[PDB]
């Protein structure tokens, strides 16, 4: 009672949560935070991308002109959304290389087309059909030219367009495979059939096929579809003896931050950076376990469901330094306005203080590991597909290999910056304990001993003033150094 | 003699390892383990995967149906391997795009065919050939159907068969291109041939090549083989003029863990997860130097031949706290039932005994770093191929950087993880050697003092039941207060 | 002044550096060193490796043997390079898959090439033509030979030409596309035309196409061009009904190092292990930021322009254990001999001396990390094309997306490092101060007192040579013992 107690100590919380570090699977932290975000609202908002909801509509299907997808006409889009109802309802058609044209299509972003006037003389245009029925009309694809013979008589077509742009041009044409050399002489006179069309720098050789197929909607015959790419200063050129589907023009095709995407989840009116097919998700984790499929700003795909940051010290209810957890038994649950802090009793009483200094250096080191984590995701948009519905061998195997390759080296990366920065976290926060208890232990110099357990015992009369003193580092040790000496050395 | 000597200390070993840590490329520590596997058994497990030994029968061969390989009929696999000494015995064949056709077919696992009833009427079936002998009798393939002229004439086939099933169907066929027009007659009649095979998605236009090749077990002619898939409630349509070579029915196609490996490894009685073409290896490691090809639950495939991670502290004969290898001049070989302990020297002699808490401490820290570390390899089937037997050029190029890729920074990360782990191992050892020193210290209070070099000066008689109450942490320090403090603040 | 003081410190200097670390995006530290190569010196080096300026040439050109490159006939590199610059000047052609045949000679580093002594029995050799002039007369590729009618017929042709050595054999060879039907009588009487060239292992069947194409140079027809591979004991069948644009010979295959790039920088007399196409660079650091585009001993492309590396502590002018920044108010700029050191004030006056081995264990622990991080780069030689000409889709996405995935995750793993590394070289110089502190408060026992900011109260007259004692470790406590405790513990 001549003599006082000085005690250093943390802070506890009843509630903990459990994390990994590098020596420990599970331990506990006073709090923590989730780096995975596993949750999508259900909706693909449509801010602020541009995004285009083909509905019954494929991307192929509005670039062709099914009478469907009339309403798509010259669109733009950041993204296209193809829904799986999707049909198409025009002439049977088939793409080799459907899914090459698909992408870059969807990463040119836009549907604009104009109309080239080329010169047919010698046949019958706008060739039409009963399988494409338009506003109750029979037609035909609206971007494409079904030539057939004039007075039953086809001659050699050489038509050339050329691109006196400063852009390129996209063109799309087609080949029809009749069911019947019936009806290849109904249509072109001919019996054969051959297209050819050509640039400077490449050439495309398609020799028709008549035969029967399963029906489609009732039609057992089939178009091909091509495409060709035609740079300023180059030419087209379009050789044929029959059977050829014409364009009636070109597209524009552009580079930029465009693709397409499956999902059949609807369109909101609300704003989100990163799209995923099960819909937007939050980006302000660094993490996602939601879709390997993304669009835009989105948190990285790994294959954890949860992982936590811890961003508060060891939870020790009732570190290398060995203080939080060590020669400190416990913390203090009693203390909610600091992290660190000291407990006295002196002659007026008990009291609890915390250490704002200490309490401040410890969150600024654990706002610096979120600030460098949360809220500086990448944007990723045209990449490959992840996602088939045909068996295709060697390049989806490699597609499949290159996206398992990836997935595992983030996952990977993620698992060991969590559990590096939890057992740095954790170290930090008993430093900073460790500099307190330190600093203190020298402030009172010859006034106080150690006693082992966090508290010094102070050799002196040490009233609240005093303590106070010592808290805000105004101690004046030679004060008291001859009434504690004395306290000290004695028998 | 009034006083006694306390030493704190570590073990040491005569035999150490050295490692690398993020400071330095050579330390020794006392103890460490490998984490790179770096040799095989030699032989392929037949457990707990389904090991095929194709022997003398490639896949491809088992699935058409070479006399050689009917005892393969139906069969199922986890892991197909494929001998290099495998050989080709009947009608000679090519695939085009063979790697996919036998990448799929190995991806899906099994041989399950069903037969099925095709109305060919009108030609001859069962066509058979002497460079395709069965039992000693000329033959064919086994799941395919040589059609041949009946009474000199071919007609033309409009053969359909519809997917009425759950399940999808694979069908194999091919086109027969004979060495002269002479044969081109005397087996079809017709001088040409043509075949065009369809579903409601799909057209597969062949057209026979007439002429002479390099002859193969002196065969001039070929067959080519080609695949199609029909789902449920789609159709398959075959039309021909001549040389088709048809199929008896489907195979049956599945989706699973299946896939298929080259190797001469013999198949061995004996139970091990990870399969390379080397042979079998153990999956306790996390990384292995043994093959970038592997199925099954493999470790990863690394460039070094050697990686150690530390298990013991650093090895001193004769850290960031400074005390191992620090103020600690080297570490006790003595000491065999510890890390860490006491050495003491009083009145009844000399004394070592180990401390529990300290080497406990410090060997869970590392068991939690081995349990993130062994035996948690993860499971990968099918692939992409990683070896090439002919120059491809532009797939080939992409599938070699693609695993060059992933293989550099897989190494990467090893190298870094124990370099890494090293450091904070000897740091963490380093640290718990400190703490004891420092509880020891705090428990003296007065009573004792630092010589600087680990050991303490107690300031008065300490016997046997003294140093042991130190040790267990029942030492009373009031007890031998006054006798202390006299004997240290004296003339 | 019965008593003399001596102080603990660290240098500073005047000049610092901004880093990063794990905790802190902006921390000042004495020096860092630049880990990210940023730029070039605009030249490709002509040593150590063999590089070969196209110039005019592309490297099928080369191989082609179009007059204009006669001169690179049979030559090797490790390096081609294509300049923007260059253009074709023979007969018009193309190549189906021209990429995969680009790469594989490409990488084969040669234009080794044997003649063969075919039996062209029966037509008209050297065929020549008004758009291929090479000395001012009418020619042809070097490596190729146009084969006309001889006496107005083109018989059928069955040459073989069969591999008896010990290394494969590259063919290159043709098929013509003549602009009418006219010139496809007079060049080769037929009206068709039709090529057939196999192996044991392989057929190329084509069939030749008669059309106009736009003019190139003012040719209508064109060439095709193809490639076949002959292993030893393997064979070369040529059949020809017209058409046919015949090999003089073969081409050897090799395999190494060898590879392409597409680039306008200048070849330079200079000496450089890395080359990109911007020009050489220095393989010293880690990383580089100058082209993800490679050849050689070269630092890793990440996106980041910059990564500092501290190699000095924290700089303080005017760490986990609280003494630099911490406990110890500022460095010494006045300190340029040493790292760490002490400062006195006795009765002979102000003094400062650096501590050595101090110094050099924080600079040891620095040059360890550096050793692990500078001048190892890892070689790489013929990889896949990075940058691209025309859309192509499916292929050209995946290429894009695998360099784009490997980029991202170097970019990550130098991030990190820093961030590590700097963090833990703030703490190791921090702890190297504490020891030296703390190694020095030992060496003292009783004689002088901690002030709290590195400086020790010593109780006792410490004159030049006693100081000198302390800073060297001869420092006697027992010599001044008790003139220290009497000073300490009196009233
Ligand atoms: C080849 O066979 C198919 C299948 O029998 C024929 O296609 C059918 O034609 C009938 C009428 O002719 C239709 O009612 C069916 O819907 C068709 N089925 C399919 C699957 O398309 C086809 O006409 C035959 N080819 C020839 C030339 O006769
Ligand atoms: C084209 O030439 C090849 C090579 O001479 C001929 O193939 C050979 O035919 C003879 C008998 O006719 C056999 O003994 C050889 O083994 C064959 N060699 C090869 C490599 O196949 C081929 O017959 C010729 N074609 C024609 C139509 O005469
Ligand atoms: C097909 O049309 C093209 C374009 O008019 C013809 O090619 C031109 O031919 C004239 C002379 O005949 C040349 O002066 C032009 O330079 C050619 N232009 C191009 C782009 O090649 C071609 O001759 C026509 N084909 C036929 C068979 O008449
Ligand atoms: C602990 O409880 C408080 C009070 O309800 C709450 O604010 C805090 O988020 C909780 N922590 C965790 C990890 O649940
Ligand atoms: C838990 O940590 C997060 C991240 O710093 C913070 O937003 C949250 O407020 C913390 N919870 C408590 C109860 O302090
Ligand atoms: C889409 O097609 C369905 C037919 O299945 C039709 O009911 C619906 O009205 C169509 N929607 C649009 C927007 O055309
Ligand atoms: C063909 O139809 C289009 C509109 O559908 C029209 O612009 C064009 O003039 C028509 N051509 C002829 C020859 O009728
Ligand atoms: C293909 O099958 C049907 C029925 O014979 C028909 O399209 C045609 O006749 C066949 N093909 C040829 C080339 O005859
Ligand atoms: C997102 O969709 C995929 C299927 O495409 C599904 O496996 C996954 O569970 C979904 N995630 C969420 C969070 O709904
Ligand atoms: C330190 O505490 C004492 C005691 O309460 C008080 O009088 C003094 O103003 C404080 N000093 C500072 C700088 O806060
Ligand atoms: C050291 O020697 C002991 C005794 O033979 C042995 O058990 C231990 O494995 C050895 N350590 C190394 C790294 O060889
Ligand atoms: C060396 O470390 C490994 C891994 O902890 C252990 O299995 C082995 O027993 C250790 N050796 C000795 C001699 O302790
Ligand atoms: C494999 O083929 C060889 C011929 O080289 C033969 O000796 C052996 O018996 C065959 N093995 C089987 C299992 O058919
Ligand atoms: C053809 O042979 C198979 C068995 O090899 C037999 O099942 C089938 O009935 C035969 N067909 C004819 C027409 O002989
Ligand atoms: C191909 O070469 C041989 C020998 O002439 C033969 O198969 C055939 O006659 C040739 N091809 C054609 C189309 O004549
Ligand atoms: C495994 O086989 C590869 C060749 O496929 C060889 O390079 C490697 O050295 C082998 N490894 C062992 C451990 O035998
Ligand atoms: C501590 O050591 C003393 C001396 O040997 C012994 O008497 C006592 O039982 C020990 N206490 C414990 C708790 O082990
Ligand atoms: C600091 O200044 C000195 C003297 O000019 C110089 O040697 C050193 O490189 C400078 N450091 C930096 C980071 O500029
Ligand atoms: C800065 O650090 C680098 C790397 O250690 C060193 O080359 C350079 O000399 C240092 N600068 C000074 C002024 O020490
Ligand atoms: C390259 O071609 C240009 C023509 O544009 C010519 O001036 C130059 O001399 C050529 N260089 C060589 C080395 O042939
Ligand atoms: C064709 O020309 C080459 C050289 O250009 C010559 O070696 C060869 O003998 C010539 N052949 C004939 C038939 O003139
Ligand atoms: C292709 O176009 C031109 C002009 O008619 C010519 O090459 C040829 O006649 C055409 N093709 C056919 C097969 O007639
Ligand atoms: C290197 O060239 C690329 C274009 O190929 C350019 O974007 C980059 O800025 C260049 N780098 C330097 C350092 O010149
Ligand atoms: C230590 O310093 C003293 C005082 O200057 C000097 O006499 C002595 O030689 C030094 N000892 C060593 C080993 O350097």
């Amino acid at each position: 009672n001549s003599t006082a107690t000085l005690c250093l100590g943390h802070h506890a919380v009843p509630n903990g949560t459990i994390v990994k570090t590098i020596t420990n699977d599970q331990i506990e932290v006073t709090n923590a935070t989730e780096l995975v975000q596993n949750s999508s609202i259900g909706e693909i908002c449509d801010s602020p991308h541009q995004i285009l909801d083909g509905e019954n509509c494929t991307l192929i299907d509005a670039l062709l002109g099914d009478p469907q997808c009339d309403g798509f006409q010259n669109k733009k889009w950041d993204l296209f959304v193809e829904r799986s109802k999707a049909y198409s309802n025009c002439y049977p058609y088939d793409v080799p290389d459907y899914a090459s044209l698909r992408s870059l299509v969807a990463s040119s972003g836009t549907l604009e087309f104009n109309n080239e006037s080329f010169n047919w003389t010698g046949v019958t245009q706008n060739g039409t059909s009963s399988a494409c029925i338009r506003r109750s009309n029979n037609s035909f694809f609206s971007r494409l030219n079904w030539l057939t013979h004039l007075n039953f008589k086809y001659p050699a077509l050489n038509v050339t367009m050329p691109n006196n742009e400063q852009f390129d041009k996209l063109y799309i044409w087609g080949v029809h495979h009749p069911g019947t050399d019936k009806d290849q002489i109904f249509l072109y006179a001919q019996s054969s059939g051959r297209i050819t069309v050509s640039t400077k720098r490449s050439q495309q050789a398609v020799i028709p096929n008549i035969g029967s197929r399963p029906r489609i909607r009732n039609i057992p015959s089939r178009i091909s579809i091509y495409w060709t790419i035609v740079k300023p200063g180059d030419i087209l050129l379009i050789n044929s003896t029959g059977n050829l589907i014409a364009p009636r023009g070109y597209f524009k095709i552009r580079s930029g931050k465009s693709s397409i995407m499956r999902s059949d989840a609807p369109i909101g009116k609300c704003n989100s950076e990163c799209i995923t097919p099960n819909g937007s998700i939050p980006n302000d984790k660094p993490f996602q376990n939601v879709n390997r499929i993304t669009y835009g700003a989105c948190p990285r795909y790994v294959k954890q469901s949860t992982l936590k940051l811890a961003t508060g010290m060891r939870n020790v209810p009732e570190g290398i330094f060995g203080a939080i957890a060590g020669f400190i038994e416990n913390g203090w649950e009693g203390m909610v306005d600091g992290w660190y802090g000291f407990r006295h009793q002196n002659s007026e009483g008990r009291g609890q203080a915390a250490d704002l200094k200490s309490t401040q250096a410890a969150i600024d080191q654990i706002n610096g590991k979120l600030n460098r984590l949360i809220g500086k995701t990448n944007e990723k948009f045209h990449q490959i597909e992840k996602e088939f519905s045909e068996v295709e061998g060697r390049i989806q195997d490699l597609e499949k290999y290159v996206e398992d390759t990836k997935i595992d080296l983030w996952s990977y990366n993620a698992e060991l910056l969590v559990a590096l920065e939890n057992q740095h976290t954790i170290d930090l926060t008993d430093s900073e304990m460790n500099k307190l208890f330190e600093k203190t232990k020298k402030q009172l110099r010859e006034n106080a001993e150690d006693m082992g357990n966090g508290c010094f015992k102070i050799y002196h009369k040490c009233d609240n003033a005093c303590i106070g003193s010592i808290r805000n580092g105004t101690y004046d040790h030679d004060v008291y150094r001859d009434e504690a000496l004395n306290n000290r050395f004695q028998i």
